[PDB]
């Protein structure tokens, strides 16, 4: 079968939206392919639910190989909060934690909820954002 699933992640970009900035990731699959997407930190919530939907696992009842989400490690908590800082935070974190993905659980890392996350976003797909968007780019790698 034809893996689609990412073998790995990196941060690609920052994005800027409300007070919610938006945050780019750049994965490579089995499949030898690359991509590189815009991500929000509201998406992941999303994400980090949906997968958390899909795996039980999150609070280690069910099983004993069952930390292999340590659910997730976050830096020194919100410091007046701060929603752009909270992206800041999550930008590191998240790569930790992604990279965490794809090596702390098998399980966790083809299940369907894999290929959604990593799967294209319309936002993505937006050339451009609205006018007030601010968007961080990475040097290409490719052509």
């Amino acid at each position: 079968a034809g893996p689609r699933y990412p073998v790995s992640v990196q941060g690609a970009a920052l994005v800027q939206i409300k007070r919610l900035q938006t945050f780019a990731f750049s994965v490579r699959w089995s499949d030898g392919s690359d991509t590189f997407v815009r991500r929000s930190w509201d998406e992941f919530r999303q994400l980090k639910k949906t997968l958390k939907e899909t795996f039980p696992v999150e609070a280690g009842l069910l099983r004993r190989s069952d930390r292999v989400l340590p659910k997730l490690l976050d830096a020194p908590l919100l410091g007046r909060v701060g929603r752009t800082s909270r992206g800041l935070a999550r930008l590191q974190l998240l790569e930790t934690y992604s990279r965490r993905l794809l090596a702390t659980a098998e399980r966790v890392a083809r299940s369907p909820t894999i290929t959604g996350f990593f799967a294209p976003q319309p936002l993505d797909l937006e050339p451009a954002l609205p006018p007030g968007s601010r968007v961080i780019l990475p040097t290409p790698e490719e052509q």
